[PDB]
């Protein structure tokens, strides 16, 4: 452990070094221009080469935290642009690093990234691949300062990948846009996931974390023994506390350590891990984290014998409540890779509650004999909601399913601003489209994965700008209750129709030719506004107005005077619609 900077440089290679160093700096020095970072990354890459050459070269023996910090404190911008972050520079490691970390801006205040036009991207990528890509890595990293830098990097490669394939196809646009689309969505899910995982530990607590991890691991590693699973829970629990409450390097090593452990112990954990364990170490923690579930062992006993029929049920649980509960979780989850983790947690909490009651009562065995019956309707409630929505998704297709949702949710919580309802409803559609393509057995974990981030960003947004007690309630509920709390929102009976504003419902020739996304958003925006303005309109009535709007758009995009048609036919569409909805 002589020269840490050389150790990493060799561990990572030059390409990954420079990328990670670029990200690391963009994440802390979020306002600085790209070229300033690129100079900081050269300076640091040049400097690191020496340490690979001569470990006893100067400064090469310094810790990474020290090097990184020294480097941050050299930037001329520091006090002017980052205020008190400059003050971290008067402190010594380890409090200097700690200080640098407390001052990172959760939400930078920056314009969004304009997806440029496909010509422009493919030309930049041809003309100057390095700068194109890295500039986008900086832009994303500065906008996502907590995003675990090696997770960013893995995205970048997929981007690059898409550009290689797509920048040389006939119809570049249609090779690439769906790839950019999926990647954008995945990238957001992924950053949102990480915010959720660190928030949820503070919020829901450590017992819940462990309960989540147990469930999750056990589905993935169903051949593993409770002992091995428990061990993994504990290290993963540590690992998450370091990645959430600590900095990059603590986390990377904590992660390489768990990965290393896992790869040494594969036969005790999973037969599915060999591809991952022969990845370069950087990718190794990631590949593991995304591995398929190992096959269940065959002929697994029913859980009745250990958890219901045994007369030691109350004794074994009392001896150690959490251990028995976790073993419950382990057994239930390894058998059910088809459940969301969170459903598995509802199940275990129902069991726990059932045991706290029954173990005190006159005849404990009799009282908890019906506990597995308590499970059926917990399991079947999300299996039925998936089925209903995926049937509907099939019928309507993504866009009209998003429109069905908008109406549903606008009537639920009509106080939510219109863009948020649009985004959220577009995102829920994207989730449907994603998860409904999986078979029934993979629907629930999928849904849990994306919904959990959709719903948590909704709650992060709404916390900032509360407009509903009902949304607050769902956002502050327990882990197991949040989603069912959302599913139980009803139509808001007390809401006062929004006032009519004719401009809102005016439309132009442009709507005929805008990009698909753009065109949808404008229509969906207006649909939200319509439900806000006419919240007691029936489905039949809203379909009538949407059928008219449809006919209006189709006519005015076939007209030769489009500008005139849109102002005149649209005047009349409005008038008709106002009379129709009283
Ligand atoms: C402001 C509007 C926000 C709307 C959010 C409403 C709740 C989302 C309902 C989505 C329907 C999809 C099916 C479904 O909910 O099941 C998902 C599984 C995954 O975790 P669980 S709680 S076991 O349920
Ligand atoms: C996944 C990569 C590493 C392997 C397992 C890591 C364990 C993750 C630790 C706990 C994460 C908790 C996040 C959470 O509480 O999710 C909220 C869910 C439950 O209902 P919904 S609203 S669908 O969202
Ligand atoms: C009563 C106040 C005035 C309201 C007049 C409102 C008419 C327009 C309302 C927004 C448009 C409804 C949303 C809608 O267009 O979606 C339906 C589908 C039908 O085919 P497309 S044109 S691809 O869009």
């Amino acid at each position: 452990h002589k020269s840490e900077v050389a150790h990493r440089f060799k561990d990572l290679g030059e390409e990954n070094f420079k990328a990670l160093v670029l990200i690391a700096f963009a994440q802390y020095l979020q306002q600085c221009p790209f070229e300033d970072h690129v100079k900081l990354v050269n300076e640091v890459t040049e400097f690191a080469k020496t340490c690979v050459a001569d470990e006893s070269a100067e400064n090469c023996d310094k810790s990474l935290h020290t090097l990184f910090g020294d480097k941050l404190c050299t930037v001329a911008t520091l006090r002017e642009t980052y205020g008190e972050m400059a003050d971290c520079c008067a402190k010594q490691e380890p409090e200097r690093n700690e200080c640098f970390l407390q001052h990172k801006d959760d939400n930078p205040n920056l314009p969004r990234l304009v997806r440029p036009e496909v010509d422009v991207m493919c030309t930049a990528f041809h003309d100057n691949e390095e700068t194109f890509l890295k500039k986008y890595l900086y832009e994303i990293a500065r906008r996502h300062p907590y995003f675990y830098a090696p997770e960013l990097l893995f995205f970048a490669k997929r981007y690059k990948a898409a550009f290689t394939e797509c920048c040389q196809a006939a119809d570049k646009a249609a090779c690439l846009l769906p790839k950019l689309d999926e990647l954008r969505d995945e990238g957001k899910a992924s950053s949102a996931k990480q915010r959720l995982k660190c928030a949820s530990l503070q919020k829901f607590g450590e017992r819940a974390f462990k309960a989540w991890a147990v469930a999750r691991l056990s589905q993935r590693f169903p051949k593993a023994e409770f002992a091995e699973v428990s061990k993994l829970v504990t290290d993963l629990t540590k690992v998450h506390t370091e990645c959430c409450h600590g900095d990059l390097l603590e986390c990377a090593d904590d992660r390489a350590d768990l990965a290393k452990y896992i790869c040494e112990n594969q036969d005790s954990i999973s037969s599915k891990l060999k591809e991952c364990c022969e990845k370069p170490l950087l990718e190794k923690s990631h590949c593991i984290a995304e591995v398929e579930n190992d096959e269940m062992p065959a002929d697994l006993p029913s859980l009745a014998a250990d958890f219901v029929e045994s007369k030691d049920v109350c004794k074994n649980y009392a001896e150690a409540k959490d251990v028995f509960l976790g073993m419950f979780l382990y057994e239930y989850a390894r058998r059910h890779p088809d459940y969301s983790v969170v459903l598995l947690l509802r199940l275990a909490k129902t069991y726990e509650t059932t045991l706290e009651k029954c173990c005190a009562a006159a005849d404990p065995h009799e009282c908890y004999a019906k506990v597995f019956d308590e499970f059926k309707p917990l399991v079947e409630e999300p299996q039925n909601l998936i089925k209903q929505n995926c049937e509907l998704f099939e019928q309507l297709g993504e866009y009209k399913f998003q429109n069905a949702l908008l109406v549903r949710y606008t009537k639920k919580v009509p106080q939510v601003s219109t863009p948020t309802l649009v985004e959220v409803s577009r995102n829920l559609g994207k989730v449907g489209s994603k998860c409904c393509k999986h078979p029934e057995a993979k629907r629930m974990p999928c849904a849990e994965d994306y919904l959990s981030v959709v719903l948590n960003q909704l709650c992060v947004l709404h916390e900032k700008t509360p407009v509903s007690d009902r949304v607050t309630k769902c956002c502050t509920e327990s882990l197991v209750n949040r989603r069912p709390c959302f599913s139980a929102l009803e139509v808001d009976e007390t809401y006062v129709p929004k006032e009519f504003n004719a401009e809102t419902f005016t439309f132009h020739a442009d709507i005929c030719t805008l990009s698909e996304k753009e065109r949808q958003i404008k229509k969906q925006t207006a649909l939200v506004e319509l439900v806000k303005h006419k919240p007691k309109a029936t489905k039949e009535q809203l379909k009538a107005v949407m059928d008219d709007f449809a006919a209006f758009v189709e006519k005015c995009c076939k007209a030769d005077d489009k500008e005139t048609c849109f102002a005149e036919e649209g005047k009349k569409l409005v008038a008709a619609s106002q009379a129709a909805l009283g």
